[PDB]
């Protein structure tokens, strides 16, 4: 009588109906869920995440150690999100923002809400009425270790030292999560890692529907010298496509993410440009002996690439 698939099937159904669409899946399935997506920035990181883009109206935490790559990926998600006529808004808490590189980055900064905050819970009680308005797509939030409690901010003692942002942090995605979702709006929470988990990057834990692990690898050399670095991403957690996929992409100094720099990338793996020991060709084409030169290759010829971009988007989404 037990068929195991039959059997575990129906069950499996339940676990869905139950606490929702990705309880449990299959790390080999394949995706149908399309949702609404904010496109990361990066093919890869994008291929990575199985719906090519950062979920919509759900809570994504970017953690990682200080210049490896967060930011730019919120930047660039937020000005897709605009692209796309999106509304955006900045809850800033570190002052560091830089408007002239985000414009660089496609933002339209002269449209992004910013709202520098008093405490974590103005900054998260800020966040939450902008997100129930329902007339965001994207609200990013910088430095959750920042979303220090007003107890603290104001000069008060060390009685009742508690893990006080820790419950502040909680109770605030108890009651934003819902609006968030209603309001299809996708908040990103860069979280970041000094050592100067704990303090409301142990609530925003389960409360996230997508958790990225930024991390940078590898300094870009190309021949003796700076030009960028190469960070690396693993989706840790992905409830709405399997996870623990990963991705890398470059950031030249100064640039964002390159685009060549994945086409290069994804193209050699999915052997659409091939390699030969330290050279790089395509259908003939002799692009450049080492990667640098063939961005440079790719970045001048933009007919070429847009076929292999074009040739890649093609036998995947």
């Amino acid at each position: 009588a037990p068929d195991r698939e039959k059997a575990l099937e129906l069950a499996m159904a339940q676990i869905d109906k139950n606490f929702g669409k990705g309880s449990v899946m299959r790390l080999g399935e394949e995706v149908r869920q399309p949702i609404s997506v904010i496109p990361t920035g990066s093919i890869s990181l994008d291929v990575a995440l199985g719906i090519g883009g950062l979920p919509r109206g759900r809570v994504i935490e970017i953690y990682g150690p200080e210049s490896s790559g967060k930011t730019t990926v919120a930047l660039h998600a937020v000005a897709n999100a605009q692209a796309a006529g999106g509304i955006a808004a900045f809850i800033d808490a570190e002052h560091a923002l830089d408007p002239e590189y985000a414009k660089k980055l496609g933002v339209d900064t002269d449209s992004l809400l910013v709202s520098q905050p008093d405490t974590g819970e103005q900054a998260l009680e800020i966040a939450d009425m902008l997100v129930r308005s329902g007339a965001l797509d994207i609200i990013v939030i910088d430095s959750v270790a920042a979303l220090v409690p007003r107890a603290e901010i104001e000069g008060e003692m060390g009685d009742s030292h508690v893990g006080l942002q820790a419950r502040l942090m909680s109770q605030a995605l108890r009651k934003m999560t819902g609006a968030l979702n209603n309001s299809g709006t996708t908040a990103i929470f860069i979280n970041q890692l000094r050592e100067k988990t704990t303090t409301g990057g142990k609530a925003l834990k389960f409360y996230a529907s997508v958790r990225l692990d930024v991390r940078r690898i590898e300094t870009l050399k190309d021949g003796t010298d700076a030009v960028g670095n190469r960070t690396r991403v693993k989706v840790v957690k992905n409830k709405v496509s399997p996870p623990f996929k990963q991705a890398e992409f470059d950031i030249l100094y100064g640039q964002g993410i390159s685009r060549e720099g994945s086409l290069i990338d994804m193209g050699v793996e999915h052997g659409f440009i091939r390699k030969s020991g330290s050279w790089f060709t395509y259908e003939g084409e002799q692009l450049g002996q080492g990667k640098e030169n063939a961005r440079k290759f790719l970045l001048e010829n933009t007919d070429v690439a847009n076929e292999i971009e074009k040739k890649i988007k093609e036998k995947l989404g």
